[PDB]
């Protein structure tokens, strides 16, 4: 029952500072060009202990299946190679990916019917609000 609010189907309606926040992960140029204009959807689900997220975009898609708290390999959309934790803080899912000794977290909430997704690069933060489709 632990993340049913966040079960559904989700597309972003909005973004601020994605820009900054990629230059901040070490995107380059051309990817942050086209991923920036992407509009994705994003599928989560849950079965048992394992959650889904599936972004599905112009960009790229990507998935993700992971057990709360247990350490995975991921692939992301700008094909970095990360080391991926996924927790439950208090009704916010935590999303910490490490790679090349760097560290990334994206925090998803619910926030009314929105789904408020927030990427933390150091000092540098990107919100990226998504709407049921
Ligand atoms: O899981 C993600 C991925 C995140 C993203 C996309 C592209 C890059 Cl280059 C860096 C990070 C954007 C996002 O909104 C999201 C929501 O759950």
């Amino acid at each position: 029952h632990m993340c049913d609010a966040f079960v559904g189907t989700w597309k972003l309606v909005s973004s601020e500072n994605f820009d900054d926040y990629m230059k901040e992960v070490g995107v380059g140029f051309a990817t942050r060009k086209v991923a920036g204009m992407a509009k994705p959807n994003m599928i989560i689900s849950v079965n048992g202990d394992v959650i889904t997220i599936k972004s599905e975009s112009t960009f790229k898609n990507t998935e993700i299946s992971f057990i709360l708290g247990q350490e995975f390999d991921e692939v992301t959309a700008d094909d970095r190679k990360v080391k991926s934790t996924i927790t439950l803080d208090g009704g916010v899912l935590v999303h910490v990916q490490k790679w090349d000794g760097k560290s990334t977290t994206i925090k998803r909430k619910r926030e009314d019917d929105k789904l408020v997704v927030e990427c933390v690069m150091k000092g540098v933060t990107s919100t990226r609000v998504y709407e049921r489709a």
